[PDB]
């Protein structure tokens, strides 16, 4: 079964352990190319009582960069926030747990705003199908597939 963070039977301990970025997009593709800020490769996801220990790391020239963020829970059911590179809340709008988990986040930074969104696996690939339920959803938030990226091919250090 498939659920929402913001949904009523979301249980949020079984997105906890190993995951990979798949693919990312956002309204501002600069903000995921190379060298972008959320150029994201996450890791591993932690749940705690009232936050998300997120492990990532970035890559330039190959050369991976670890990097950890805590998200802390909001007043809103199934959102969190962190501070990095500005201001970010996110939800998780679609997963099944133990194969794919969809994000989307929400910047906002010295009075500007972008969206990032993410399809993330626990193997380091996913189907064709989920994929393209992934640029589905993007469609929904008004992202292109000129600003999706598929990541899987450059997820490994």
């Amino acid at each position: 079964e498939e659920a929402s963070s913001t949904g009523r039977n979301f249980n949020v301990e079984k997105i906890n352990g190993e995951w990979h970025t798949i693919i990312l997009a956002s309204d501002k593709r600069e903000k995921i190319e190379d060298n972008g800020n959320f150029r994201l490769f996450l890791e591993q996801i932690h749940v705690l009582e009232k936050s998300l220990v997120l492990k990532f790391h970035t890559v330039r020239d190959e050369e991976c960069s670890e990097l950890s963020m805590v998200a802390d829970k909001t007043e809103k059911a199934g959102e969190y926030s962190v501070t990095y590179d500005g201001f970010n809340t996110f939800t998780i709008p679609k997963t099944d747990y133990d194969n794919f988990l969809m994000a989307h986040l929400i910047n906002e930074k010295d009075g500007e705003t972008f969206q990032l969104m993410g399809l993330f696996g626990r193997e380091p690939d996913l189907s064709s199908d989920i994929k393209e339920r992934f640029a589905q959803l993007c469609e929904e938030h008004g992202i292109l597939r000129e600003n999706i990226i598929d990541l899987s091919n450059a997820n490994r250090c």
